[PDB]
């Protein structure tokens, strides 16, 4: 089944069912200090995107998870394997914004989307800053098989913003290299070539937009950009953290944040 491929683990109880959704590099184990705050209150589905180290490598298929799309609809096909619909969704950047497009198809499946770090897309235009320049990431991807190993470690401490030796960057660490590497290098791929700004005027399902103050793939301005754009009601909060992990990086800041989107809607 698929959800038994994407290691789908079920907790809790409670008429509502919060979807935790890790972001790239990550699994669902990024989930486990949140989890304690949520078990007595509502029941709660976990599970891994495809390609994470923890799935079945010949269940990857590299044309579909070169867009974000097939994230999406896999993500329909999880929360109807487990018959979830009105979900509260957490997810950590890609996967915020694969919920975001699917819940443009399946809006019955989603009663809020609460999004730690999204964007939109990465790369520059003339009328949009996403942080980084087409023809330094053309050059940075042209040699990025050979040595995926050695830019991941040496751009994870200002990605996440903590020390190469910490807790965190292991844990990160950990995950990341536990991806086959030819995976890694196609999701990595699809981020970097993000363009989901035709979507956010379709997006209706209401949206909490949580943020670090400083984040190196995430310029602040983002964060506005999503609430003028996105089709229905939004909230965004901007956290006295830096990195674009705090949940895994800063959790005693981040997890209270994060409980309160999740525990309080603005709609309704």
């Amino acid at each position: 089944s698929i959800g038994l491929a994407h290691n789908v683990t079920i907790l809790g109880s409670g008429e509502t069912t919060v979807v935790l959704g890790h972001g790239y590099g990550t699994d669902q184990s990024v989930w486990k200090l949140l989890v304690p705050y949520l078990v007595d209150d509502y029941k709660v589905l976990l599970y891994d995107h495809m390609g994470a180290g923890t799935t079945n490598p010949d269940y990857f298929d590299f044309d579909r998870y070169s867009s974000l799309e097939g994230y999406s609809y896999d993500l329909i096909a999880i929360l109807e394997e487990f018959q979830v619909s009105k979900c509260i969704y957490v997810g950590h950047s890609m996967s915020s914004m694969a919920a975001a497009v699917a819940s443009i198809f399946r809006p019955d499946l989603f009663h809020k989307l609460v999004m730690i770090s999204p964007t939109p897309r990465l790369i520059n235009t003339e009328e949009y800053y996403g942080g980084f320049e087409q023809k330094v990431m053309d050059e940075t991807l042209r040699s990025l098989d050979e040595n995926f190993k050695s830019l991941s470690l040496g751009t994870a401490p200002l990605l996440l913003a903590c020390d190469l030796e910490s807790a965190a960057m292991q844990e990160y660490c950990r995950t990341l290299f536990n991806m086959r590497p030819d995976i890694a290098c196609c999701i990595t791929r699809m981020i970097c070539g993000l363009d989901l700004r035709p979507y956010l005027g379709h997006v209706t399902v209401p949206c909490h937009i949580i943020q670090s103050s400083n984040d190196i793939m995430v310029p602040v301005a983002v964060g506005e950009y999503l609430r003028k754009n996105l089709g229905g009601p939004s909230v965004v909060e901007v956290m006295p953290t830096e990195g674009h992990l705090p949940h895994l990086s800063m959790p005693e800041v981040t997890i209270p944040v994060v409980l309160r989107h999740i525990r309080q809607d603005i709609t309704d």
